[PDB]
Parts: structure tokens; C-alpha cells; sequence
């Protein structure tokens, strides 16, 4: 009930989204949105997460299918807050080495129409040092808190806007947090950062999965070690961008079976769509309602290119649970939410877990994991 208690369909959360969405500037609402995370003001979801609606990827057990994605709380300052709102898991990041700015505001700009998004940020993140200590701080509390030891929490990690060989970074983050992460996802898709994209090039994307994968390994050696939740190495990810060609799709496909990466994210934002007239002026990449046709697309492709071997993190305009089992029956094991939390508030992870489970109850579905690729 909206009214008659403090919950996160709160009325009142209702209306302050009304008021930030037509009045006040996009990135200003994120930061007072991480604010009072930051201070626990939040309501918290305590509701037990159905069963059938469970999934995992390799030993990852996800309570419910619905994490946030990337580039919401890119330091990790309230992991425990989101988390509360109903999410099973989070990526924080992405993260540099060291600290940076970012590109010069306003960089973040809405389209409340179409539901769309178009940022320009350019990783902004107070660097990988501090974001770690903000991250041992959560597992502390973690342990404590009941309502957090199944939570998943993941890093993405990239590079500053100087770097040459973008490895040197990831391994640098890497040995700095890779111990307190369930999974390290690899950003060679952020639009942002210019010649990033390039390294989705087959070539150069298995010598950075393979470097990747082999710094994990020498956390191992060269050190109670794995302080997240899974108590395992963090599985690999690569988070991918959707503005490809099949060539571009099949060859890259290639390269994730060859290195026997843990999963791909798709996906990232697109730079492909200039339907939105507010958008017209602006630089960026794309998020929200328009992207979601794009990245049901992707996956499809790559969970048929990959031959069904590699799960799938779906990321791109899921706000409805007809939207979330569109890309589960696509191939993905798990969706990942931003725009969705920007457009319909701190109800976002109660509303669309409550759609998804009629859904899938509808259509005759035993459980989510039956679901999965049923598309083809
Ligand atoms: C303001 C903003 C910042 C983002 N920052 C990151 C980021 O740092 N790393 C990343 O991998 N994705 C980032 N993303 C992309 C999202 O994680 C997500 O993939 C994309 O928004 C598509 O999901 P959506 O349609 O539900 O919003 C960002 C998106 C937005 C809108
Ligand atoms: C481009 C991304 O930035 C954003 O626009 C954004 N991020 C998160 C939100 C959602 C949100 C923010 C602040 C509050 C308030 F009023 F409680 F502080 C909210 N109440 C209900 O939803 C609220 C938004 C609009
Ligand atoms: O930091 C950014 O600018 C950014 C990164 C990313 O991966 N995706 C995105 O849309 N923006």
C-alpha cells in the first residue's frame, strides 16, 4: 500500500519522481538518490524472494533475477541501500586506477517521452583505492546483516582517459579489489571513453580476457582471501556494446568460447539512435526504451553465435516483467536495471519482480530457469 506504511512504494517517493523528473537536472537526482542511500533513509524490500524465480550463472546463486547495472553507484556508496530496495545483486563501477572528473556537466540528459536516456560521462569515479575501501566496508557489514548474505556484488573496471594499454589498468584494479568481488566485468563498450570500443576487436579482446583471467589466478598465488560472498574467485564478464556488425558479433563469439569467459553482459548504451528530437543537440550514448528492441536483438544473436554456452546478463529498457522475460526466453539468465529505477522510483525491484512472477505463472512457466532461451 502506497498510503498506510513506509515501504518502497512509499506515495510520497511517487511524488518527489514527479517533481525530479520534470524540474530538476538528471545528474543532481542521482546524487541526492545516493544520498540518502548513503544515509539509510531508503525503504527496504524484507519480502521473500519466490523460489521459481531464482537463477544462477556457474556457482553465482542470484536470489531473484533483477540486479542493477553499472554506472548507478559507481563508488559503492550505498551497496547496501539499493541492494534493500529488492535487488539480488549489483555492479559498482565502473572504476579507474585512480581518481577523475569525467567529462565537463550537464552530461547526463532524460527524455521522460520515450523513457530515454543519454549520458556522456566518461568514468567518472573517485578511483580504484577509495571505491575498494567503500567495498570492504560493505562485505564487513555484509557478514553482520541477515538481510544481505545471499547478495551478489560485482566490479567493473576500466580505464583512465590516459592509459594507453587498457590491461595495465584492469590488472591494476584487479589485484586492488578483485578479492572482495563475485565477479570482475570487463567495460570494452563504454561510448565515452574514445577508442575503448576497439578493443572488442577479436584480437585484442582475447589477450585482455586472457590477461584478465590470469591476474585472478595470481591473486590466488600471491596471497580469509576471497572476502565476497560466493567465498570464490570472481568470475569474469565482458560487457558488450550493441553498435556491431554480424561479422563484428560472430568473430567476438569466437573469442568468448576460445577463452572460456564466465558470461557477457548485453548490453551497453548505443550511439545508433537519433530518434529523439531533445536528444538532437547531445552527445552520448543512449539508454532506456530505446535501446530495448537493439539489445533483445544482441542477445539472441550471441546466445545462437555462442551456441548457448555462454550466459548472458541482459542490460537495455527492461521496466515491465513482460520486458524481463523478453530477454530471458531471448537467452539471458539475469537482467540488470538503470533506466527503470531513474523513470518509476524506489519501486522499481518490488514491481517488476511481482510482474515477472505472474508472468511467468501465466504463461505456464514452472520456474524462471525454464524460461531461459526458450525463444529458440
Ligand atoms: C548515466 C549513466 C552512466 C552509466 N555508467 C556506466 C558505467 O560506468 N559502466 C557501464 O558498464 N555501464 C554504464 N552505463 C550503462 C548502463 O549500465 C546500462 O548498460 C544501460 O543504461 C542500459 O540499461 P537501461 O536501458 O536499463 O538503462 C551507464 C548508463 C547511464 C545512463
Ligand atoms: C539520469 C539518472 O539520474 C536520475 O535522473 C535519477 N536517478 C535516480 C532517480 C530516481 C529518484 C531520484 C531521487 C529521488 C528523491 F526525490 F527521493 F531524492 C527519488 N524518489 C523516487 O525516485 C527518485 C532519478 C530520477
Ligand atoms: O562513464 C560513462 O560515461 C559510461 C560508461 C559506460 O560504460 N556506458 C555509458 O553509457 N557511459
Amino acid at each position: 500500500d502506497p498510503f498506510e506504511s513506509y515501504n518502497p512504494e512509499f506515495f510520497l517517493y511517487d511524488i518527489f519522481l514527479k517533481f525530479c523528473l520534470k524540474y530538476i537536472d538528471g545528474e543532481i537526482c542521482h546524487d541526492l538518490f545516493l544520498l540518502l542511500g548513503k544515509y539509510n533513509i531508503l525503504p527496504y524490500d524484507t519480502s521473500n524472494d519466490s523460489i521459481y524465480a531464482c537463477t544462477n550463472i556457474k556457482h553465482l546463486d542470484f536470489i531473484n533475477p533483477f540486479g542493477v547495472a553499472a554506472g548507478f553507484d559507481k563508488n559503492g556508496v550505498c551497496i547496501d541501500s539499493i541492494l534493500k530496495l529488492g535487488f539480488s545483486f549489483i555492479e559498482i563501477g565502473t572504476i579507474t586506477p585512480r581518481g577523475q572528473t569525467g567529462n565537463a556537466k550537464p552530461r547526463i540528459f532524460r527524455d521522460v517521452e520515450s523513457r530515454s536516456i543519454i549520458n556522456s560521462c566518461g568514468f567518472n569515479n573517485m578511483g580504484c583505492d577509495k571505491v575498494t575501501e567503500n567495498l570492504i566496508l560493505f562485505r564487513k557489514r555484509q557478514e553482520e546483516d541477515k538481510l544481505l548474505s545471499k547478495h551478489i556484488v560485482g566490479v567493473s573496471i576500466g580505464k583512465n582517459k590516459d592509459t594507453v594499454n587498457i590491461v595495465d589498468d584492469l590488472k591494476y584494479c584487479i589485484n586492488k579489489i578483485g578479492r572482495y568481488a563475485d565477479y570482475i566485468a570487463i567495460n570494452v563498450s563504454s561510448p565515452n571513453t574514445p577508442g575503448l570500443r576497439d578493443n572488442q576487436e577479436a584480437g585484442k579482446l582475447k589477450n585482455i580476457i586472457l590477461s584478465v583471467k590470469e591476474e585472478i589466478d595470481n591473486l590466488e598465488k600471491n596471497n580469509f582471501l576471497w572476502f565476497n560472498t560466493t567465498k570464490k574467485k570472481p568470475l569474469v564478464f565482458v560487457k558488450l556494446a550493441p553498435d556491431l556488425n554480424q561479422e563484428q558479433k560472430k568473430e567476438i563469439a569466437d573469442v568468448l568460447l576460445e577463452t572460456n569467459i564466465d558470461g557477457m553482459i548485453i548490453s551497453n548504451t548505443t550511439t545508433q539512435i537519433n530518434d529523439i528530437k531533445s536528444f538532437e543537440n547531445k552527445k552520448g550514448g543512449v539508454s532506456g526504451a530505446k535501446l530495448k528492441d537493439i539489445s533483445t536483438k544482441f542477445i539472441c544473436e550471441m546466445y545462437n553465435y555462442t551456441n548457448k554456452q555462454i550466459p548472458i546478463i541482459a542490460s537495455g529498457g527492461i521496466f515491465s516483467g513482460l520486458d524481463a522475460l523478453e530477454k530471458i526466453e531471448a537467452g539471458a539468465s539475469v537482467c540488470q536495471l538503470y533506466s527503470c529505477l531513474v523513470f518509476n522510483g524506489m519501486k522499481s525491484a518490488v514491481q517488476i519482480k511481482r510482474e515477472l512472477n505472474h508472468l511467468l505463472y501465466q504463461r505456464g512457466y514452472y520456474n524462471l530457469k525454464e524460461a531461459i532461451g526458450r525463444k529458440h
